[PDB]
């Protein structure tokens, strides 16, 4: 049995993707999630949708309760969390509207708790050092890549996401710099969402959608809120189709070994007295 | 009508630059500014001076209330904010005593709010993502550069400021590293001052004064508090002359289109529900 | 007269190194240290041992009270602080089990106070900007290197430690990146421990022990908590022997000029009104 958590990002957090919807507000040991969980189905598969920034997009990236969001999805019984995230492109070949099925990150955040195991919660006791060599589930990523090909979508099979704190966009010097570090796309939300999913033993993958070329590339429209939202208005349907078609495929294969290995990694990352 | 906010940095925060001075303590939604606003004039031009670290230099860079400072200057009616900032040189050609009219930054701060739009203040509602491609006003910078040439000052026309959290100085490995990233000068205060000025719709520019070569360059005196203050004692008059001569030139040209474009950029960076 | 503070890191915080042990719990203006001070001797030399993470390893790196730990050791009268720290190797030639007598750092921490002089404590008044060009005591390092050679240990004479916030391990993209920045080893605790020791006027040195190759190097066992603790179980005796044999050598040479120079650097880093 699988259950798919969906975290919707900017422009890309649409409840109408699920059939048989029911709204459920929850609390967690780490506070309230961004908004109500939306429970529902894609074909025969149970899903749980959550708007990263709230359904009215009122929560900036620095203030998103990543702990509560992941906790809530875990507690509802999710085996997988597949998210969407708008991003800037740091590579000529990654065009606005393209999907990138990211496989790595570089952290540039500064303000965010990255662990459940902070010494202050009885529900997460001990000192936990989660491995991040392979932060995203490669099996979930594989299904996303295969499905995007079946849909004929422009989709990059890997990529390194640099996650900045924000909410400001990057300077040009920063944009240039991130290119030298080997970053391929830029956003404000992947870290610590991916990290906490891993501590939760959840298969996590990210549908990154390029919306702009940040500010490094000449003769392109400058990143701005309006430019991002424009690209998403034009291209959001592709992320929706990809979730709708991927999720049944996840539901039809066997995940017990993958989930057991993740559970083991998570459990053995915690040192108790 | 222009009104010029002046934020004075280390060694470079002198009330006697203004004629017809009056002290005004203010409060803001983000707390108290570093010290009293000093209201006054340079020739016919209204100005507002504020000591970044307080007039006795009692507030370390991490604890400066950048939000309150920018808010106070905005509320007093400033159209421009021209600041001074001491810095380390990361380039042989940038000698101690030189001025750099910086045009870019790299953020290495970790502790600082970078936005007015934190979800907690009625005066700044919404989610704001300000563009930082061009963080400094190029027209204000142009007048500073032109004026420095008229004064015969050693002045670099551009440069990338890496802003570290401090209050410690950088290690040698860090200094080396920042050079590879393309940083030209190093300080602890540009970020988030520049960012918040942009959200405020204010033309912001920075008179950076090199005081040392940080710790990368052989056979130079090591950076220390005493070395910084020594260089400033010797060279502060140049920043003073540059402000005194630049500000009347700003006052004599037309800023309405520049200010309108900045106001638009700022306003359209905010998403409301 | 010398007195050697010892901070023990992961797997490497063993009270039985000291003869004539007495436990002493203390408080400081910055809160409680990680655990009781253990007072005792190595040959004729007074020492003070403190477990960085508490004796049961219950305090994650982000939550270690670096200020209290250094303060407590200073207040007990330590002239030197020699620490152990497990780390990942970022260089082929630094093999698991090797010691590195690190001489530089790159900060990647985000959550940590790095100064005693925060404006909130009467015991540390003023604005302090400590120089970090040479963060570790070269004389203490020299004795460690010489002693490791006398013991026949695999020991690297220098190295740059990148200190990450954690508690997660690095992604592969990050690991790759830190290699390009010239980092040689990776940990979560050197910063701000080294910085605060310098403000305290204490000779600080670090016995770094490589436990893994992080996640950059093919055909090596992946970093995990279990892998780290396994390497330490196998190799901790080497750090113990090195402390036991180094400390008497420190005790037998003259430190007054070295300590005076450090005290001066620390004192002149503070600006008062
Ligand atoms: C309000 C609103 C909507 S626009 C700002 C969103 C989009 N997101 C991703 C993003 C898209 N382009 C980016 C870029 N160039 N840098 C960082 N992040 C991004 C970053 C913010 O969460
Ligand atoms: C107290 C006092 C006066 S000296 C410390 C000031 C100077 N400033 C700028 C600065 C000058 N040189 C620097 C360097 N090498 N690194 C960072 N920042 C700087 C950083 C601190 O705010
Ligand atoms: C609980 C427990 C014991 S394992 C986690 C410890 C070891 N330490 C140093 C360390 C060893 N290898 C590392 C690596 N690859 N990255 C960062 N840090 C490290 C980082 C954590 O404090
Ligand atoms: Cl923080
Ligand atoms: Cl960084």
């Amino acid at each position: 049995a699988v259950k798919i958590g969906i975290i919707g990002g900017t422009g890309l957090d649409d409840p109408e993707i699920l059939e048989g919807r029911t709204e459920k507000y929850v609390d967690t040991p780490f506070g309230k999630p961004s908004d109500a969980l939306i429970l529902g189905k894609i074909k025969n598969v149970d899903c749980v949708l959550l708007a990263r920034h709230g359904r009215q997009h009122t929560i900036m990236p620095s203030k998103v309760n990543y702990q509560a969001n992941i906790w809530a999805l875990k507690e509802e019984g999710c085996t997988h969390v597949i998210v969407t995230t708008a991003c800037g492109s740091l590579r000529e070949e990654i065009q606005p509207g393209d999907i990138v099925i990211i496989d790595q990150f570089i952290d540039r955040t500064t303000m965010r708790p990255q662990s459940f195991y902070d010494g202050s919660h009885s529900c997460a006791r001990g000192v936990c050092h989660i491995p991040m060599a392979e932060p995203f589930c490669p099996k979930t990523r594989e299904v996303l890549i295969e499905t995007a090909k079946k849909l004929g979508l422009r989709c990059h099979s890997k990529g390194t996401m640099v996650t900045i704190e924000g909410p400001r966009f990057s300077s040009r010097a920063e944009s240039f710099m991130f290119r030298t570090w080997g970053a391929d796309v830029i956003n404000m939300t992947t870290v610590p969402e991916v990290v906490l999913a891993k501590e939760a033993g959840i298969c996590y993958a990210s549908i990154a959608m390029a919306t702009d070329y940040d500010c490094w590339k000449e003769h392109e429209e400058a990143v701005s809120v309006d430019r991002v939202l424009k690209t998403l208005k034009e291209n959001a349907n592709k992320a929706k189709s990809l979730l709708l078609t991927t999720i049944p495929q996840i539901g039809s294969t066997e995940w017990s070994e993958t989930l057991h290995n993740l559970k083991n990694m998570a459990q053995f990352s915690v040192l108790l007295p």
